[PDB]
Order: structure tokens, then sequence, then C-alpha cells
């Protein structure tokens, strides 16, 4: 399976910050790492952080995001992931950053988390959720934030066939073939949300959506690069794993890129306020 590969495997195509999400090429000539930090800065600015606050990163991945938070803001931070790989890797990377604040890494899910915070960020972890938990997720998010609390949710988004038809988006058979590949290798029963779903469940918990920012073509470029890297690191990827996992990932990356490029997929940042 592709879920059993090492962090060292991801390093064959991810940027030095180990960000496995959509990059933000605020400038067309940005590098991947520069675009990645830009994405993080983009998200963090939206939270209106003041010194002394506490920030929560739900599904902190390999820590690239909490790094920017410590460096550029004077706040306590808490990151929670369920990957032990990430948990130990992030705890180590983040310990090397100077700070006069608290820094806690926990191997923990959001259902377990119950501490009070001031701001919340989530990037790429939502698409791993089941639609049956959406309501509870926002209910917990809303409950730990303060009166003026704010949260930024970054997540991939999908369309309905109606909308895709409305946009002249012609889904071919190959596209459907790739969808099964997803439901087989990636999504063991998992419905990806559409923009309106975010609004519904978010506002249902009494949040206020103040902005959504969509970055379709950024992910296509993001994906275009990850793929090229793994291809350049082909022989090493096989050595780490096998030609099977290699071809598996290539197909995954290249297909996901095509979906964002053609217009089947999207990715948005939702600013939610309390």
């Amino acid at each position: 399976s592709i879920y059993d590969v090492s962090d060292e495997f991801f390093s064959l195509f991810l940027d030095p910050t180990m960000a496995y999400t959509c990059a933000y090429f605020e400038r067309e000539d940005m590098t991947l790492e520069e675009a990645q930090n830009a994405k993080f800065d983009l998200a963090l600015d939206k939270l209106h952080l003041e010194p002394g606050m506490t920030l929560l990163d739900i599904g902190c991945g390999w820590g690239g995001g909490l790094q920017r938070a410590i460096e550029n803001y004077d706040v306590n931070v808490i990151g929670i992931t369920l990957s032990r790989n990430q948990f130990e890797y992030s705890k180590a990377k983040l310990a090397k950053i100077p700070t006069e604040r608290s820094v806690q890494v926990r191997l923990q899910g959001w259902d377990e988390f119950t501490d009070k915070v001031d701001r919340i960020v989530s990037i790429g972890a939502f698409e791993a959720f089941k639609m049956e938990r959406y309501a509870a997720f926002f209910e917990r998010s809303y409950d730990i934030l303060p009166d003026d609390g704010r949260m930024l949710l970054h997540t991939i988004l999908t369309y309905t066939q109606k909308q895709m038809h409305e946009m002249g988006v012609k889904v071919t058979m190959s596209d459907v073939r790739f969808m099964k590949f997803i439901g087989e290798e990636i999504f063991p029963g998992g419905q990806l949300p559409a923009q309106e779903d975010i609004f519904k469940f978010a506002q249902a918990a009494d949040f206020s959506v103040e902005k959504v920012q969509l970055l379709q073509q950024h992910y296509a470029r993001t994906l275009n690069i990850w793929a090229a890297n793994l291809e350049a690191n082909k022989d090493r990827a096989i050595a780490l794993q096998s030609e099977e996992i290699y071809n598996k990932y290539m197909h995954y990356l290249t297909g996901c890129e095509h979906f964002f490029r053609k217009g089947i997929s999207n990715v948005g940042q939702f600013t939610l306020t309390k």
C-alpha cells in the first residue's frame, strides 16, 4: 500500500518543508518551498494572531506549517496528528526552533482534543474525514474557540455532476477509471466535500464564513512538480519500496494533477469566524 511508505520516501518529491498540500505561488517564479511557505503565511495571516494566543494545527502533517507560526508570531502552538511518523518527525524539527513560548506535539485526533485555544488551522486533513463527522468536527472546533475565535480550513473540494456539466467539463471514461483507483487505493469509502458542503456544516455549527479562496491551478503546478521529482528520484524510490508503489504514486500524482487542470477538482481556504 501507499500508506505504508516512509517519511524518507516522501522526501523524494516533497519540498524541504515536507508539505504534502497545495502550494501558493504568490509569484509565478516562486519555487516549491517558497510557494509552500507562502501558502502557510497566507493561511496564518487570515487568523489575526496577537502575541500570547494559542494556535491549534489539526493534522499538522510534518510540521512545515507550525514552523512558520513560531518564526513569525509570538504565540503558543499545539499540533495534533495521527501519523506517528509525522508525530516524531515534527516534534524533532520544531524543537530546533528558538522560542519563548509553549510548543506541544501530540499524537491525537480532533475528537479527543478538548483544550481551549484562540485560533485553529487545518490544511489537508479534512479530505480524510467522513461526511458523517463533519457536523461534530465543527461543533468541537466552535466549542474550544473564544468569542472572537477564528479558524482557517484548507481542504480539497469536488463538484457535482450538474455543476461540472454546467461548466462544460466533460468527464471521460479514463477519469472514471481513475476515480475507482481512488476509491480502491486512497479513499476506503470517503466522500469529498463540495464548497457548499463546507458552508452548510460550518454555518450549521453557527460559524460565519468570511472568505473562501480557491487555488485550483496552484495544486496542478504543485502536483506537476512532486511528480517530476519522484520521476527524477525514480531509481531511489524503487530502492526504498518497489516499482509497484512507484508507478502507483506516479499514476496518483499525474491523475490528480489532470483533475485540477481539467477542472474536476478544486482546493479552497475557508475563513471561519465566531
